[PDB]
């Protein structure tokens, strides 16, 4: 079978993601728009092993390993879009992707950025439309920036 | 100030939780019913340092540190009830409680058990009310047992 | 059997240290002078599980867990004396004590402080007398202090 | 400056190793023979940031990150020869190479394989010369195999 990680040392037979199970979804410009699953996963299953390059600096497409070290993965896990009600969890100790919900073929895989990331490279507005969405997305240890308040501290006019 | 953790080694002025900020909710007997905040917390703030005793075995009131080690904390963090839309996050590398969202004084503190735990000592039905609530709660690496599959099926009659 | 950790939740049958295997060695004043073993351990064996209290601050009797968190263990592992040729290793991920060398009953268990500790609460002079001893003991990420140089930067007179 | 790691994502000015500081020693063919420092390093200094590729399987040139994950680094840190009295320490939480003692320009860089590795892809006889050298090298959680027990016994004839 064939794998997403371009390195030849990561084999699909060991658990690494296969293009027969996962699909990188593209924008109009040939950029990032998440990852689509193409087999059906029941919740509580390991969907894939994760790899990448060790780096000391948080960036786009890095995932946090521990307090000072991150995993640079522009091929797979770093492409996952945020959601406030994710269907997948990143286990950054075993380096594995696990189904939180039941996931049907064709569904978009989503993760809560704040469950792994202290801070993000860029805070942003969320469109998962979950009623419990946070609207403005930051790392778990990161305060909203000055744009962030506005959308937040403004949408608190929804008092009425 | 006086602290939730019995140990006199852990000091409130170093960020360990104080009863003037956290109330432990008990039932008619001794079994617990969550932790409530007495003060308001803005999102993205450290609410408390966490502590406990190292142990090798997952248990009631343990939180997972790494693949084979767990933190036994029956005084504070192991008392947090689960929710599928939690207001707090447990950081098990720095051992700290952070607010995921704005928390009003009096609010119950809830965490997603699956975001730290591989497996749970017991699976159980969830009543978080949330629209996206998984209804049946396991560890992240744990399949629903037959009871859980049954309820999950009886709910799939929709 | 009976265990060193005073907490009753840590059982000897699960691997936690027993006073039938280990002995806390005392000074003249009822203070710390290491840990003596009283069974024979071949190298490459797990001698004991380790426990203690989570703390955020490095102290005497704390062992480093990760970049910002330490294990306060005044009962067992924090009593171990330094050596530049240790016979035991602390596995701070599994929380376990393992024999590096062959260890005969009655031997003192010793560990290289710099293999787990970024910095120490107090730097000190070493007396393991190993020919490859470092003489002045610091954490792995810690420079000798101003006393430290002297013993070091002086004992480099041993040029002749 | 030009860096040991092929990846152009890792920059020397951020502390990743440079060939003006580190020389990789090759044998008559392609198999390696250690890493040598070209500059002097005082003890207690960060000599390099480390990197590599995450992998699930212990292997030649992997260093262990945690109980089930390993760092594949055939360019730098996985090339360090073992010594029972090493001059450098690998920090696998911060991913950095630190000097344990004073290191003169030209010196070989050596680490104690047992201080990071549970088990080794292969056990082997050690020639560090040190008085306290264990003579036979395994992982920290690994018993000497029959070859190693034999040599350890043939040495016990002392
Ligand atoms: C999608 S990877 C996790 C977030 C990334 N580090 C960022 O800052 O955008
Ligand atoms: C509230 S502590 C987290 C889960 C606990 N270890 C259990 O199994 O019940
Ligand atoms: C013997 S426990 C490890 C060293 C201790 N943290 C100290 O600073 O002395
Ligand atoms: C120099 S890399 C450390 C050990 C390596 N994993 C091996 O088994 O050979």
């Amino acid at each position: 079978r064939t794998g997403i990680y371009p390195s030849s040392d990561l084999k699909v037979e060991d658990g690494y993601p296969s293009s027969d199970t996962f699909q990188i979804i593209q924008t109009q410009d040939g950029r990032g728009a998440g990852v689509r699953v193409l087999k059906t996963f029941a919740r509580g299953r390991r969907m894939a092993r994760v790899s990448g390059q060790i780096t000391a600096f948080c960036r786009l497409h890095t995932l946090q390993i521990n307090a000072h070290t991150h995993l640079y993965d522009p091929h797979f896990s770093g492409l996952l879009l945020h959601s406030c009600v994710p269907n997948v969890r990143l286990d950054m100790a075993g380096f594995e992707l696990w189904s939180l919900r039941d996931i049907a073929a064709g569904e978009m895989l989503t993760m809560d950025y704040a469950s792994t990331e202290d801070v993000l490279m860029r805070q942003f507005e969320c469109h998962c439309g979950a009623p419990n969405c946070r609207r403005w997305i930051t790392g778990a240890k990161e305060l909203p920036n000055d744009i962030g308040q506005a959308l937040l501290a403004g949408l608190r006019a929804a008092a009425l």
